[PDB]
């Protein structure tokens, strides 16, 4: 029905290992974790910078009425210890997101909520939580006009570092140190450039590329003293304009045009992320101590695909878009509109001004979870990410388990029910047209076997396709497994070998999984 394609794939090319950590996810649950089979769990987003450890609570910002709320526990980090417990209970790594930000929530007698724009202390405004607090303001007269003196305290305390690491010596001595199998890995709060909007009550101002600076050596100092096996991620940054404008640019711009920003300015027309890593590795060689380990940011395409539109044209656009993640001459189809080439783009910065600085992508999400679009989407992104290296990566949430999503995941994880896996050691397979049809490929160390993984991204037809082996003596037969909007993980026939070759039929709109032994 489509026209034919040829896959090539080369077992001696390409080679390099792909750390499981990129099949990471944000906020499942233990028995997901283990049916996924993910190793890496994050404790992450918004609501993470503003909470207080010692409380156990912390404030919505603007994602709800900037209330200050408290867990149902009382006793100082639970939050934190119950989501290392759930991690482990799996066997996946946790990652705990510490507060950078300095304003964490504070509660009222008993416990009781606090919000940061009490309209009886501010006038009437355009939003309220009418529900369940009616007082609680969303920070905007009726005007339209944002509230602004307002007083901080309302509905939180101005912390610190210290304050911090007073949490990580919690951590350590009911988990132990990172290398006894504790706490690996701790996140420098969230998206900082944008505080100035998620966290306006208590930071109105966006932060320049000085105090993101000053926190991470601050902060990163204090909780390797109390853990120097521990690994340190940062800095979370939002997204494209958070990679070369600090928050304070970012907001200047905002209020005044883009003609001139004044915190670039002040350092040499230097962008933002490279300046701030550069800055941390010279302070790595003056005291001879490393404290970011791992550098990440968050990325969710522009086009309009963060969502459930699965129209023919989102679709479309979900098979192409995903090339802003490695492909060089892909300018994107939106305001962006550059070639962002992510992976390539952090390692290259890593490289050249923090080496031996690990790389992440510690939140996204292409949309269409329950649609088979979704799916074939998420499969491309996990395939995407093995065969450029990124070392690490967390969905930003984890799919439900009806949905297709959810098995798109599982084909790299779990394909089998018995928590057989993708490769561990990617190798060059190379597709004419990865907006259409896709592959990626790997060898497995325990079994020794060659993974293929086949995404047929036509809307419509079936796509007759070859693949040609190099450099792999394999046996007559692979096992096929396969994923389609049927929703359901099947494992079909096994196709046999013609040579070094093997051809298939593969459905529109399919994940296909081939394992072909060796010997
Ligand atoms: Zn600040
Ligand atoms: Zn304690
Ligand atoms: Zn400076």
């Amino acid at each position: 029905q489509n026209p034919s394609v040829t896959i090539s794939v080369n077992a001696n090319a390409g080679r390099h290992p792909i750390n499981p950590a990129v099949y990471g996810l944000a906020y499942a649950t233990t028995a997901t974790l283990a049916d996924l089979n993910v190793p890496l769990h994050r404790y992450g987003g918004n609501n993470t910078s503003r909470y207080n450890w010692q409380l156990n609570a912390d404030n919505r910002g603007a994602d709800w009425y900037f209330e200050s709320i408290g867990e149902a526990s009382s006793v100082a980090g639970e939050r934190g210890d119950t989501f290392i417990a759930n991690s482990q209970a799996a066997g996946a790594q946790a990652m705990i997101t510490i507060p950078t930000i300095g304003w964490v929530a504070r509660l009222g007698a008993n416990r009781s909520k606090l919000a940061s724009f009490s309209i009886a202390k501010y006038g009437a405004q355009s939003g309220n939580d009418w529900q369940w607090f009616p007082d609680a303001g969303n920070g905007v007269l009726t005007s339209g006009q944002n509230v602004t003196g307002n007083n901080p305290n309302d509905a939180n305390t101005l912390v610190d570092s210290t304050f911090q690491q007073g949490w990580a010596q919690h951590l350590v001595s009911q988990w132990g140190t990172a290398a006894g199998g504790g706490l690996r890995y701790y996140i420098l709060d969230n998206e900082p450039s944008i505080w100035f909007s998620t966290h306006r009550d208590v930071h109105p101002v966006g932060p320049t590329m000085d105090e993101i600076r000053d926190k991470m050596l601050d902060y990163g100092a204090k909780i390797k003293t109390v853990d120097p096996s521990a690994l340190i991620v940062g800095p979370e940054e939002w997204g494209w304009s958070g990679y070369t404008l600090s928050g304070y640019d970012q907001q200047y711009g905002g209020l005044h045009g883009w003609s001139f920003m004044p915190d670039r300015n002040n350092h040499g027309g230097w962008d933002y992320l490279p300046w701030l890593l550069d800055q941390l590795r010279q302070n790595n060689l003056s005291t001879g101590r490393r404290l970011l380990d791992v550098f990440s940011v968050h990325y969710y395409p522009q086009g309009g695909e963060f969502g459930n539109d699965t129209s023919s044209a989102m679709q479309l656009r979900r098979n192409r878009s995903t090339r802003s993640l490695w492909d060089p001459n892909y300018i994107d189809e939106t305001w962006i509109n550059d070639k962002v080439q992510l992976i390539p783009r952090l390692k290259n910065w890593v490289s050249t001004y923090y080496p031996g600085t690990l790389t992440a992508i510690t939140e996204y999400n292409w949309g269409a979870e329950s649609h088979i679009n979704g799916a074939t989407t998420q499969a491309d992104i996990l395939g995407i990410f093995g065969r450029e290296g990124l070392d690490m990566a967390a969905r930003w949430t984890t799919p439900d388990t009806a949905t297709p999503t959810y098995k798109a995941i599982k084909m790299y994880r779990n394909y089998d029910g018995n928590k057989s896996a993708f490769g561990d050691t990617s190798v060059t397979a190379t597709a004419p047209n990865p907006d259409n049809v896709s592959a990626f490929a790997a060898v497995r160390s325990s079994d020794g076997a060659l993974t293929v993984m086949v995404i047929n991204k036509y809307l419509s037809g079936n796509t007759p396709a070859t693949i040609n082996l190099s450099n792999f003596t394999a046996q007559a037969q692979a096992q096929v497994w396969q994923l389609t909007a049927a929703n359901t993980i099947n494992h079909l026939s096994n196709v046999s070998l013609s040579g070094s070759s093997l051809s298939l039929t593969l459905p529109a709109q399919s994940v296909t999984l081939l394992v072909i032994p060796a010997s």
